[PDB]
């Protein structure tokens, strides 16, 4: 019981998601600490941390114990969780695993990370942008993880209430295999025009090193094609969700994730497979013609996403599209 | 005085193709080829069960041994392939006052990996939900035995065995299938590859197996994507690239040519494949290489009718 407990506090009852770095499945603190004499006091420490937004040091003289709490606060000021440690008074707590708050605005189709969430996921914070991120910048390219279907489902057909806890395999920027835990929860939050946004709020952390059978993934990899870049997209909004191959440099998908037109307004009407040439935002010019091939993927019953294959259009293809 | 049931009470299915008889089912519950001397360690009747299995293997016959002095009944049933080879023995034992439960019926089958041809039994077909009045037991393509579209654990290893056969490998698993009428079922199976005499002086590589209907009881993004890539009129399959043997259907099988044909009897092209009513039929084929294991490849083929233009392009007459 000497470890730091990571508690997600966006539900009705605070719920444990990490003991040290080991994942726990959103276990309500009263269940996780059912047989604990410090349960009542722990609940109070967390409750006050939510109130004050402050790191607290609480003492219970009766049991000669101290409770220490660390808020996990997103850069919009929102409390995503609280990290808690208890034990004897003059005892020194263990090194604290750094939790990384992030959020996905599903209405905007845009992610906001933190230096902490980026570092945990093994990216180089000195060279990373925290805001205006495409969802496909937070998900790995090509590699698949447990319950990734539910993440994508969470994103395309937004319904509040849905929560997810998982451990994922990643590779950091130095090439090293790593693992992360995370918790994520979707909810409706008030937006600018009196219209509510659907937003998924999350925390990750670097997990312990512990590291397969996937015929479909081997087949999918075999379908890769030079010059062609596959991705999952939100059909309704053209929000980019995930790269299945490496990202394409044909167009500026990163800048246009949060800023400007996602496609040419004249091609808006254009958006069994379907194929067409679409003008997407350029790096140096306004518009770049890209040949797009689209299939509907069913993630959950009545929940669909777009499988898009992107490549440069031929001179011939440009002509048929009515483009010079 | 109900005497104690034995550890064999649910019937043990014992695979007998290795060095020592090894348990692969207790009732319908899968066991991972556990040596009978491990599985029944400390059973007073272990020696008698081993003897019963040996006697069944030798006689090829069902056996019932009743020994009042040990208050013991032992029952064995052979699991014999239609070529006379024993794949396993099912054994029950108990005190004289016990009654054996219903015996789960095992289905022996074999894959000749050298030929690319499977031989099933009505038992193995029935267990895996096929219709034995319409299925032919002999001369089967491996794609008639693997489920269409549905994927299962370690199926990658089964496919690797077909394309790059090796002896001395075993696989024990529980698979989820649907029978030919749409009803979900589960099966267990054990399989073991080995070298056997061949007809023309050279060994064949043969995998011998038994299945059984398992007790009724997924996370796969790639599978969902693969399914979304299905196209009307297009039928996808995995093939052995070396021999063009059909290994597995990823969509429902197609009718416009005789894919079941044995040799007895990204890249694209119109290929002539065996016909039903005629000798050859033109088929448009798109092929991708799939890596199943390191240095172990199969082909993914997309099969569809060719267009008149594609026919002319291929220099093929109508």
């Amino acid at each position: 019981t000497h470890d730091w407990l990571l508690v997600e506090t966006l539900g009705d009852e605070p719920a444990v998601v990490a003991r040290g770095r080991e994942l726990k499945k959103l276990v309500p603190i009263t269940t996780f600490l059912r047989r604990s004499p410090y349960l009542a006091a722990v609940r109070t420490a967390i409750a006050e941390t939510l109130q004050t937004g402050q790191s607290l040091t609480s003492i219970t003289p009766k049991h000669d114990r101290v409770i220490r709490t660390e808020p996990v606060i997103m850069t919009d000021g929102r409390m995503h969780g609280v990290q808690v440690w208890s034990g004897p008074t003059d005892a020194e707590p263990p090194d604290r695993p750094i939790p990384g708050p992030l959020k996905w605005d599903l209405t905007r189709g845009v992610a906001t990370d933190t230096p902490e969430s980026l570092t945990n996921s093994g990216k180089n914070p000195e060279v990373e942008i925290t805001y205006g991120r495409a969802f496909a910048e937070d998900l790995p390219a090509r590699e698949l993880n447990p319950n990734e279907t539910q993440v994508l489902a969470m994103a395309v057909k937004a319904k509040p209430g849905k929560t997810l806890c998982s451990i994922w395999d990643l590779t950091d920027w130095q090439g090293t295999p790593i693992r992360i835990g995370f918790v994520a929860r979707s909810a409706l939050e008030p937006g600018p025009n009196g219209r509510d946004h659907l937003v998924a709020r999350a925390m990750n952390w670097r997990a312990e090193t512990k590291a397969v059978d996937d015929l479909a993934q081997r087949i999918l990899i075999g379908l890769a094609q030079a010059g062609v870049h596959r991705a999952l997209v939100d059909l309704k909004t053209w929000t980019l969700l995930k790269w299945l191959d490496q990202p394409c440099s044909f167009y500026d998908w990163r800048r246009s994730a949060a800023d400007g037109p996602r496609l040419h307004p004249d091609d808006q009407h254009v958006i069994g497979s379907a194929s067409h040439v679409l003008r997407l935002p350029g790096h140096d010019v306004d518009w770049v013609p890209v040949h797009v091939t689209v299939n509907r993927i069913e993630l959950e019953p009545d929940t669909f996403a777009g499988l898009v294959a992107l490549r440069l259009p031929t001179d011939e293809e440009l002509a048929d599209a009515g483009l010079p």
